[PDB]
């Protein structure tokens, strides 16, 4: 009773049954279940091992809210590919084939109408006899809102926060909500050093390469481009706030920039700094507190002051060859960028666009990296290799334009979150962002970043958050209550 694990029988190949299933985990919990033909929330987190997100079984979480508005159920599932729910111990690009958009999408349906759920084993609780609302963030947003585009019917209902609809191959866009949300002061000296950093990449001498290199601690790094690489570690902090992290690293990050510490009595105005201040500030504030470790973390490597995971030209890097489920890497998700393929490759902008990050990080400096991690094996490529591309993808699923036609699906998305710009808000999506209607709601979180609704501390801290999660539970709750009239 209440909560449990177990193994569901997905199909490897939902176009061809005959080729077999595989071992899915998935856990559950009827905490807040009202009975045989009550609803059933379904969430997976997506891009990751499905290790350590028992939380969004409870309402700590915004799916075990919903349950708990609703009477219903709550199940998580491990997506295909990661965690104990791999059909292949070795990922490549042979093995890598089935882990595709199209799959994925089927396996949620297939496993809504298919599960035998221990809590009721006649079928009163499956998709068919009781309303099933998908929600999901981030991929798992995405895979959300594809799903009621590409294979509607199963599903009642569906929610979709910071969901990156659109593949987009030179997503420079990435980083514009962040210029957009940080401090003035900082956008502006952040621009000014990434500019640099392409100046001296382009047109200074092997001394200034050579020292510019040294200050940040990477002397030793072979590629100019590899360390230009490392500079957007600090915007990319920006990713992991939420209303409740308060000075966060990225809050840190803006304030080593500017020069001051913690608390400081006396700031910088919205002018800042300058160049000559903010590039010492940049590159010390790399050098003493994000370079210690960080190659360390993957595993593959144990010196503190090792710069052998910047090596993007390495074929031999253990980040390409280490083929195992639990990569430190996430391959995976790297499979999906070049073979699917989304790319989402999170650029500097293009000359004449005001950038944060060095234009020196471009769409091809993470193009070159497809070959390394997915090299030919038996014939078999990643699918960018071929030819597909970002028209591939958005032809087939609609893209931020399968908003044309849409039942019961809502969409949240974060002012500033970085994936704005590859969703239905984004200011750059032909027609503007998308329109918010009756039946196809959107609502933008003032101030947001990636999924700020998820998290029941958000609600909590900010009103903002509130206001958006009120009317989204009520949203879903109407619906619900539509399916039993
Ligand atoms: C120019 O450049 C400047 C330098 O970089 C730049 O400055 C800074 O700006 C950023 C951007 O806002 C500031 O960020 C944040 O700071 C907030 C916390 O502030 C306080 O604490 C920090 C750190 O210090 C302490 O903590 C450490 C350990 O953690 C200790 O070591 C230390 O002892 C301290 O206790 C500190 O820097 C701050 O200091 C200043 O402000 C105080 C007044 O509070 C002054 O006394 C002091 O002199 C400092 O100020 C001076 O600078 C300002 C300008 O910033 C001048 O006006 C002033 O005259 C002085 O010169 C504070 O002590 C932090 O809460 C912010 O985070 C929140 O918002 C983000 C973004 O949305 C959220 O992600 C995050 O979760 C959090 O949210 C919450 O608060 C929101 C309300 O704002 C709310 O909407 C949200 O829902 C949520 O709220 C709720 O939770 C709260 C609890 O977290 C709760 O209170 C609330 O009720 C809700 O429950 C953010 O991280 C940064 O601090 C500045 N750094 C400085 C000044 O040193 C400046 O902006 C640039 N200017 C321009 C124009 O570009
Ligand atoms: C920027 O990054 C550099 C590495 O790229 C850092 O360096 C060095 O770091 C340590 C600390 O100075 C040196 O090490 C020694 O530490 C122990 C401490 O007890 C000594 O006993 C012993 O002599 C060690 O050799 C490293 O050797 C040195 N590494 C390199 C490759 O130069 C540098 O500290 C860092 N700068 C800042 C400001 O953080
Ligand atoms: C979130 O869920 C918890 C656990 O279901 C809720 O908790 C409790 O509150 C119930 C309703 O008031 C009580 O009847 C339960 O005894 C109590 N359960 C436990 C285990 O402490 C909690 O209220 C929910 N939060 C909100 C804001 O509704
Ligand atoms: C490229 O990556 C490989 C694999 O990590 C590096 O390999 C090796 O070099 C280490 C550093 O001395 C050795 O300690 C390892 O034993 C060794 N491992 C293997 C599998 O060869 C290699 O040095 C890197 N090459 C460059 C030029 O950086
Ligand atoms: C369904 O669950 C009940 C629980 O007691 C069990 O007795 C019953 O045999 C199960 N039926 C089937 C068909 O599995
Ligand atoms: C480098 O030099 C060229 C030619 O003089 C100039 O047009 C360009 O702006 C410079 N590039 C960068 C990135 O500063
Ligand atoms: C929208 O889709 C529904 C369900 O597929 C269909 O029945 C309806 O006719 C469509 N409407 C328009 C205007 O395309």
């Amino acid at each position: 009773a209440t909560t449990g694990e177990a193994y569901f029988e997905q199909l490897l190949d939902h176009h061809n049954p005959e080729k077999g299933t595989f071992s899915q985990r998935y856990w559950w919990s009827t905490e807040y279940w009202g009975g045989p033909g009550s609803p059933v929330v379904l969430f997976t987190p997506g891009e990751v091992s499905a290790d350590g997100y028992e939380g969004y079984l409870t309402n700590e979480t915004l799916t075990g809210v919903y349950a708990q508005e609703i009477q219903g159920a709550v199940i998580l599932i491990e997506h295909r590919y990661w965690g104990d729910s791999s059909p292949y111990e070795v990922l490549n690009a042979e093995t890598l084939q089935y882990l595709t958009l199209d799959q994925a999408i089927l396996d949620m349906t297939y496993f809504a109408e298919t599960v035998k759920l221990q809590f009721d084993n006649s079928t009163r609780s499956n998709a068919q006899n009781a309303p099933w609302v998908m929600v999901g963030g981030s991929y798992s947003g995405a895979l959300t809102a594809w799903t009621e585009s590409v294979a509607p019917g199963t599903f009642w209902a569906y929610h979709a926060t910071s969901a990156p609809v659109e593949a987009i191959y030179d997503y420079w866009q990435y980083f514009y909500p962040i210029q957009q949300g940080m401090a003035q002061n900082c956008s502006k000296d952040v621009s000014l050093v990434a500019e640099y950093v392409d100046k001296i990449g382009k047109n200074g001498t092997a001394k200034e390469q050579q020292a510019l290199k040294e200050l940040f601690g990477l002397g030793a790094v072979e590629h100019f481009d590899d360390f230009a690489a490392v500079l957007p570690n600090g915007p990319y902090l920006w990713q992991d706030n939420d209303f409740a992290t308060g000075y966060s690293s990225f809050f840190q990050f803006c304030d080593a920039v500017e020069g001051v510490e913690a608390g400081a009595a006396v700031t910088p105005g919205p002018e800042g700094v300058g160049l000559e201040k903010a590039l010492a500030n940049y590159a010390n504030w790399f050098n003493s507190t994000i370079l210690p470790d960080y190659c360390a973390s993957y595993g593959y490597w144990t010196d503190e002051w090792s710069v052998a995971c910047f090596d993007s030209y390495n074929a031999s890097s253990p980040i390409y060859t280490d083929t195992s489920v639990g990569n430190a890497v996430d391959r995976q998700w790297e499979w999906f960028l070049c073979n699917e393929p989304f790319f989402y490759w999170q650029d500097g902008a293009p000359e004449g666009t005001s950038t944060i990050v060095p234009r020196l990080v471009s769409a091809s400096y993470w193009q070159r990296q497809c070959p390394l991690y997915f090299p030919e094996t038996n014939g078999y490529t990643y699918g960018s290799a071929k030819g597909k591309n970002a028209a591939t993808v958005n032809s087939w699923t609609g893209g931020w334009d399968m908003t044309r036609n849409t039942t019961r699906l809502i969409w949240t998305n974060g002012q500033y979150d970085p994936w704005r710009d590859s969703g239905v808000s984004s200011t750059f999506r032909p027609g503007g962002p998308l329109a918010s209607t009756a039946n196809e709601p959107v609502q933008i979180i003032p101030g947001g970043f990636h999924c700020s609704d998820l998290y029941m501390a958000d609600y909590y801290a900010n009103e903002g958050v509130k206001k958006v999660v009120d009317n989204e539970v009520k949203q879903i709750k109407e619906w619900v209550e539509e399916y039993y009239a």
